[PDB]
């Protein structure tokens, strides 16, 4: 199991524009675009071609690669995230990247209390704290998966 496999399971694959769990235009593997026209535009600009709203698997994967790379770099550039990331083992690092991919560096950065818990390796507590969020309430199955990953340090929730 790895980050790519982990996110591909959390986000699914869609070759046709679509609306996200919160109604935003998205495509491929959780590639957030945002108006459909505005979204079509963004999409065209992301792909460099006239897409008419549809992409190939290859195209979705290209975006996905760019996006995982971007999440990692953001983490590493972030003064609040980097120290947490540095203190973690490989599996849990994957869990942090997943959250970033989904909510953005900023969104994750604001889980201040949880972060401190993670940094201090208080597993059970951080799992409980992480659960007290809109994120958990809005996409509970996904959230439960990431949280179990932080709590156990294993890939059991994905297997
Ligand atoms: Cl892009
Ligand atoms: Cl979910």
């Amino acid at each position: 199991m790895n980050i790519f496999e982990m996110l591909r399971i959390d986000e699914g694959l869609r070759l046709k524009i679509y609306k996200d769990t919160e109604g935003y235009y998205t495509i491929g593997i959780g590639h957030l675009l945002t108006s459909l026209d505005a979204a079509k535009s963004e999409l065209d600009k992301a792909i460099g071609r006239n897409t008419n709203g549809v992409i190939t698997k290859d195209e979705a994967e290209k975006l996905f690669n760019q996006d995982v790379d971007a999440a990692v770099r953001g983490i590493l550039r972030n003064a609040k995230l980097k120290p947490v990331y540095d203190s973690l083992d490989a599996v849990r690092r994957a869990a942090l990247i997943n959250m970033v991919f989904q909510m953005g560096e900023t969104g994750v950065a604001g889980f201040t209390n949880s972060l401190r818990m993670l940094q201090q390796k208080r597993w059970d507590e951080a799992a409980v704290n992480l659960a007290k969020s809109r994120w958990y309430n809005q996409t509970p199955n996904r959230a439960k998966r990431v949280i179990t990953t932080f709590r156990t340090g294993t890939w059991d929730a994905y297997k």
